[PDB]
Protein backbone atom coordinates (compact mmCIF):
# COMPACT_ATOMS: atom_id res chain seq x y z
CA UNK A 1 0.00 0.00 0.00
CA UNK A 2 2.55 2.32 -0.74
CA UNK A 3 3.28 3.67 -4.01
CA UNK A 4 6.41 6.11 -4.61
CA UNK A 5 5.14 9.04 -6.32
CA UNK A 6 1.63 8.78 -5.51
CA UNK A 7 -0.76 10.93 -4.52
CA UNK A 8 -3.17 8.74 -1.79
CA UNK A 9 -2.56 7.67 1.81
CA UNK A 10 -1.60 4.29 2.29
CA UNK A 11 -5.35 4.07 4.03
CA UNK A 12 -7.10 5.37 1.62
CA UNK A 13 -5.62 2.54 -0.66
CA UNK A 14 -6.52 -0.14 1.99
CA UNK A 15 -9.74 1.47 2.69
CA UNK A 16 -10.62 1.05 -1.26
CA UNK A 17 -8.95 -2.58 -1.26
CA UNK A 18 -11.08 -3.84 1.60
CA UNK A 19 -14.23 -2.06 1.05
CA UNK A 20 -14.49 -3.62 -2.91
CA UNK A 21 -12.95 -7.27 -1.58
CA UNK A 22 -15.76 -7.20 1.51
CA UNK A 23 -18.43 -6.48 -1.42
CA UNK A 24 -17.24 -9.06 -3.61
CA UNK A 25 -17.03 -11.54 -1.15
CA UNK A 26 -20.82 -10.73 0.33
CA UNK A 27 -21.79 -11.01 -3.70
CA UNK A 28 -20.39 -14.54 -4.07
CA UNK A 29 -22.00 -15.43 -0.47
CA UNK A 30 -25.44 -14.93 -1.96
CA UNK A 31 -25.68 -12.12 0.76
CA UNK A 32 -26.97 -8.97 -1.43
CA UNK A 33 -29.60 -8.58 -3.61
CA UNK A 34 -30.75 -7.18 -6.99
CA UNK A 35 -33.41 -4.85 -8.35
CA UNK A 36 -36.10 -7.67 -7.99
CA UNK A 37 -34.70 -8.05 -4.44
CA UNK A 38 -33.70 -11.07 -4.99
CA UNK A 39 -30.50 -12.44 -3.66
CA UNK A 40 -27.84 -12.31 -6.74
CA UNK A 41 -25.87 -16.06 -7.30
CA UNK A 42 -23.57 -17.73 -4.95
CA UNK A 43 -20.60 -17.43 -6.93
CA UNK A 44 -16.73 -19.24 -7.21
CA UNK A 45 -13.47 -18.24 -8.33
CA UNK A 46 -14.30 -14.52 -7.46
CA UNK A 47 -10.33 -12.89 -7.61
CA UNK A 48 -9.10 -10.99 -4.77
CA UNK A 49 -8.32 -7.52 -5.55
CA UNK A 50 -4.62 -6.41 -4.99
CA UNK A 51 -3.57 -2.79 -5.31
CA UNK A 52 -1.44 -2.16 -8.55
CA UNK A 53 0.64 1.38 -8.22
CA UNK A 54 0.78 1.20 -11.95
CA UNK A 55 -3.05 1.41 -11.93
CA UNK A 56 -3.03 4.42 -9.18
CA UNK A 57 0.06 6.05 -11.51
CA UNK A 58 -2.44 5.68 -14.80
CA UNK A 59 -5.90 6.76 -12.50
CA UNK A 60 -3.86 9.75 -10.86
CA UNK A 61 -2.95 11.29 -14.30
CA UNK A 62 -6.83 11.07 -15.19
CA UNK A 63 -7.91 12.82 -12.20
CA UNK A 64 -5.83 15.59 -12.14
CA UNK A 65 -7.69 16.93 -15.30
CA UNK A 66 -10.57 17.38 -13.10
CA UNK A 67 -12.60 15.95 -15.68
CA UNK A 68 -15.96 14.08 -15.59
CA UNK A 69 -15.57 11.53 -18.35
CA UNK A 70 -13.04 8.59 -18.87
CA UNK A 71 -9.74 9.20 -20.41
CA UNK A 72 -9.13 8.48 -23.80
CA UNK A 73 -9.60 5.00 -24.77
CA UNK A 74 -5.85 4.90 -26.21
CA UNK A 75 -4.78 5.36 -22.53
CA UNK A 76 -7.25 2.70 -21.22
CA UNK A 77 -5.93 -0.62 -23.25
CA UNK A 78 -6.38 -3.73 -21.45
CA UNK A 79 -7.85 -1.68 -18.61
CA UNK A 80 -11.01 -1.28 -16.88
CA UNK A 81 -11.98 2.30 -15.36
CA UNK A 82 -15.08 3.90 -13.68
CA UNK A 83 -15.28 7.60 -12.78
CA UNK A 84 -17.13 9.41 -9.28
CA UNK A 85 -17.24 12.73 -8.39
CA UNK A 86 -18.74 14.93 -5.81
CA UNK A 87 -19.66 18.25 -6.46
CA UNK A 88 -19.86 21.10 -3.67
CA UNK A 89 -20.82 25.04 -2.27
CA UNK A 90 -17.75 24.71 0.29
CA UNK A 91 -14.20 22.91 0.18
CA UNK A 92 -14.24 18.82 -0.30
CA UNK A 93 -10.59 18.56 1.49
CA UNK A 94 -12.78 16.88 4.32
CA UNK A 95 -14.18 14.30 1.80
CA UNK A 96 -11.01 13.24 0.59
CA UNK A 97 -10.07 10.64 3.08
CA UNK A 98 -13.34 8.53 2.28
CA UNK A 99 -13.19 9.50 -1.49
CA UNK A 100 -12.40 6.59 -2.71
CA UNK A 101 -15.06 4.35 -0.42
CA UNK A 102 -17.90 6.53 -1.15
CA UNK A 103 -16.89 6.09 -4.79
CA UNK A 104 -16.98 2.63 -4.33
CA UNK A 105 -20.66 2.53 -2.75
CA UNK A 106 -21.88 4.50 -5.54
CA UNK A 107 -20.84 2.44 -7.99
CA UNK A 108 -21.93 -0.68 -6.20
CA UNK A 109 -24.84 0.79 -5.76
CA UNK A 110 -26.17 0.28 -9.46
CA UNK A 111 -26.81 -3.31 -7.97
CA UNK A 112 -29.95 -2.60 -5.84
CA UNK A 113 -30.82 0.11 -7.67
CA UNK A 114 -30.29 -0.72 -11.78
CA UNK A 115 -29.44 -4.58 -11.81
CA UNK A 116 -32.54 -6.67 -12.87
CA UNK A 117 -32.41 -10.44 -11.73
CA UNK A 118 -30.35 -12.18 -14.47
CA UNK A 119 -29.63 -16.06 -13.04
CA UNK A 120 -27.21 -16.76 -15.84
CA UNK A 121 -24.76 -14.06 -14.48
CA UNK A 122 -24.15 -13.40 -18.15
CA UNK A 123 -23.08 -9.78 -19.38
CA UNK A 124 -25.45 -9.72 -22.10
CA UNK A 125 -26.42 -6.43 -24.32
CA UNK A 126 -29.58 -6.15 -22.48
CA UNK A 127 -27.87 -6.24 -19.28
CA UNK A 128 -25.26 -4.26 -20.15
CA UNK A 129 -27.92 -1.42 -21.42
CA UNK A 130 -29.17 -0.89 -17.84
CA UNK A 131 -25.70 1.32 -16.67
CA UNK A 132 -24.53 -1.52 -14.70
CA UNK A 133 -20.85 -1.25 -15.79
CA UNK A 134 -19.57 0.55 -13.03
CA UNK A 135 -21.31 -2.37 -10.22
CA UNK A 136 -19.94 -5.29 -12.79
CA UNK A 137 -16.34 -4.20 -12.89
CA UNK A 138 -16.45 -3.74 -9.00
CA UNK A 139 -17.72 -7.66 -9.14
CA UNK A 140 -15.60 -8.89 -12.12
CA UNK A 141 -14.65 -12.32 -11.05
CA UNK A 142 -11.49 -12.10 -13.77
CA UNK A 143 -10.43 -8.38 -12.38
CA UNK A 144 -7.71 -8.90 -9.53
CA UNK A 145 -6.00 -5.33 -9.55
CA UNK A 146 -7.26 -1.98 -8.73
CA UNK A 147 -5.57 1.22 -8.74
CA UNK A 148 -6.96 4.76 -7.67
CA UNK A 149 -6.70 8.78 -8.08
CA UNK A 150 -7.99 11.31 -6.48
CA UNK A 151 -8.75 14.96 -7.09
CA UNK A 152 -9.34 17.69 -4.64
CA UNK A 153 -8.45 20.83 -6.33
CA UNK A 154 -11.24 20.56 -8.79
CA UNK A 155 -13.24 24.49 -9.26
CA UNK A 156 -11.40 26.08 -6.79
CA UNK A 157 -11.10 22.76 -4.17
CA UNK A 158 -15.25 22.44 -4.46
CA UNK A 159 -15.25 19.44 -6.72
CA UNK A 160 -13.51 16.14 -5.81
CA UNK A 161 -13.52 13.37 -8.63
CA UNK A 162 -11.95 9.88 -8.10
CA UNK A 163 -10.52 7.72 -10.54
CA UNK A 164 -9.92 3.55 -9.95
CA UNK A 165 -8.62 1.62 -12.86
CA UNK A 166 -8.77 -2.27 -13.08
CA UNK A 167 -7.04 -5.11 -14.96
CA UNK A 168 -7.72 -7.33 -16.01
CA UNK A 169 -10.57 -4.77 -17.29
CA UNK A 170 -13.93 -6.64 -17.05
CA UNK A 171 -17.41 -6.44 -18.58
CA UNK A 172 -16.76 -8.20 -22.19
CA UNK A 173 -19.77 -8.93 -23.39
CA UNK A 174 -21.54 -12.14 -23.11
CA UNK A 175 -19.20 -13.46 -20.51
CA UNK A 176 -20.13 -13.91 -16.73
CA UNK A 177 -19.68 -11.49 -14.15
CA UNK A 178 -18.36 -13.89 -12.26
CA UNK A 179 -18.78 -18.11 -12.46
CA UNK A 180 -21.45 -19.58 -10.40
CA UNK A 181 -20.31 -22.00 -7.94
CA UNK A 182 -19.28 -21.56 -4.14
CA UNK A 183 -16.57 -19.52 -2.19
CA UNK A 184 -13.37 -21.27 -1.94
CA UNK A 185 -13.14 -23.02 1.73
CA UNK A 186 -9.39 -24.64 0.59
CA UNK A 187 -6.55 -24.16 -2.18
CA UNK A 188 -7.87 -26.38 -4.56
CA UNK A 189 -11.03 -24.93 -5.01
CA UNK A 190 -9.34 -22.19 -6.79
CA UNK A 191 -8.36 -22.79 -9.98
CA UNK A 192 -5.29 -19.99 -9.11
CA UNK A 193 -5.05 -23.09 -6.36
CA UNK A 194 -4.84 -19.87 -3.13
CA UNK A 195 -7.59 -19.30 -1.47
CA UNK A 196 -8.27 -16.60 1.15
CA UNK A 197 -10.64 -18.43 3.59
CA UNK A 198 -11.74 -16.00 5.64
CA UNK A 199 -13.33 -14.49 2.24
CA UNK A 200 -14.06 -17.09 0.31
CA UNK A 201 -11.86 -14.96 -2.70
CA UNK A 202 -9.44 -16.62 -4.14
CA UNK A 203 -5.88 -14.98 -4.36
CA UNK A 204 -3.81 -14.39 -7.68
CA UNK A 205 -0.39 -11.94 -6.98
CA UNK A 206 0.18 -8.20 -8.47
C1 LIG B 1 -24.49 -15.34 -22.96
O1 LIG B 1 -25.71 -15.45 -23.66
C2 LIG B 1 -25.49 -15.37 -25.06
C3 LIG B 1 -26.86 -15.29 -25.73
O2 LIG B 1 -27.48 -16.57 -25.69
C4 LIG B 1 -24.65 -16.57 -25.51
O3 LIG B 1 -24.35 -16.48 -26.92
C5 LIG B 1 -25.11 -17.43 -27.70
O4 LIG B 1 -24.48 -18.70 -27.81
C6 LIG B 1 -25.30 -19.62 -28.52
C7 LIG B 1 -24.71 -21.02 -28.41
O5 LIG B 1 -24.30 -21.24 -27.06
C8 LIG B 1 -25.46 -19.17 -29.97
O6 LIG B 1 -26.22 -20.14 -30.70
C9 LIG B 1 -25.72 -20.31 -32.04
O7 LIG B 1 -26.49 -19.57 -32.99
C10 LIG B 1 -26.00 -19.67 -34.33
C11 LIG B 1 -26.83 -18.79 -35.25
O8 LIG B 1 -27.26 -19.50 -36.43
C12 LIG B 1 -26.03 -21.14 -34.76
O9 LIG B 1 -25.52 -21.24 -36.10
C13 LIG B 1 -25.21 -21.99 -33.81
O10 LIG B 1 -25.30 -23.37 -34.18
C14 LIG B 1 -25.74 -21.79 -32.40
O11 LIG B 1 -27.09 -22.26 -32.32
C15 LIG B 1 -26.16 -17.81 -29.95
O12 LIG B 1 -26.35 -17.26 -31.26
C16 LIG B 1 -25.32 -16.86 -29.10
N1 LIG B 1 -25.95 -15.56 -29.04
C17 LIG B 1 -25.45 -14.54 -29.72
C18 LIG B 1 -26.48 -13.60 -30.29
O13 LIG B 1 -24.25 -14.37 -29.86
C19 LIG B 1 -23.33 -16.63 -24.73
O14 LIG B 1 -22.66 -17.86 -25.02
C20 LIG B 1 -21.26 -17.62 -25.22
O15 LIG B 1 -20.98 -16.78 -26.34
C21 LIG B 1 -21.27 -17.39 -27.60
C22 LIG B 1 -21.00 -16.39 -28.71
C23 LIG B 1 -20.38 -18.61 -27.72
O16 LIG B 1 -19.04 -18.21 -27.46
C24 LIG B 1 -20.80 -19.60 -26.65
O17 LIG B 1 -20.08 -20.83 -26.77
C25 LIG B 1 -20.51 -18.94 -25.31
O18 LIG B 1 -20.93 -19.79 -24.25
C26 LIG B 1 -23.58 -16.52 -23.22
N2 LIG B 1 -22.36 -16.36 -22.45
C27 LIG B 1 -21.99 -17.24 -21.53
C28 LIG B 1 -20.61 -17.06 -20.97
O19 LIG B 1 -22.71 -18.15 -21.17
C1 LIG C 1 -37.95 -8.57 -12.37
O1 LIG C 1 -38.84 -7.45 -12.38
C2 LIG C 1 -39.24 -7.11 -13.71
C3 LIG C 1 -40.06 -5.82 -13.67
O2 LIG C 1 -40.99 -5.88 -12.58
C4 LIG C 1 -40.05 -8.25 -14.32
O3 LIG C 1 -40.38 -7.93 -15.67
C5 LIG C 1 -39.26 -9.55 -14.28
O4 LIG C 1 -40.11 -10.64 -14.64
C6 LIG C 1 -40.15 -10.74 -16.08
O5 LIG C 1 -41.00 -11.80 -16.52
C7 LIG C 1 -41.32 -11.67 -17.90
C8 LIG C 1 -42.49 -10.70 -18.04
C9 LIG C 1 -40.10 -11.18 -18.68
O6 LIG C 1 -40.12 -9.75 -18.75
C10 LIG C 1 -38.82 -11.60 -17.98
O7 LIG C 1 -37.67 -11.25 -18.78
C11 LIG C 1 -38.74 -10.95 -16.61
O8 LIG C 1 -38.00 -11.83 -15.76
C12 LIG C 1 -38.68 -9.80 -12.89
N1 LIG C 1 -37.78 -10.94 -12.92
C13 LIG C 1 -38.16 -12.14 -12.52
C14 LIG C 1 -37.28 -13.28 -12.94
O9 LIG C 1 -39.17 -12.32 -11.86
Amino acid sequence: FECPGGRLTPQQRKDIVRQNNKFRSLLIHGKLKNRNGTYMPRGKNMLLLKWSCQLENSAQRWANQCVFGHSPRNQRQGIGENVYAYWSSESVEKLRNTAGTEAGKSWWSELPKLYKQNPSNNLTDDVARQGVLHFTQMAWGKTHKIGCGIATNCDGGRTLIAICHYSPAGNMLKELIYELGEPCKTDSDCNTKKCAKKSGLCRKEL
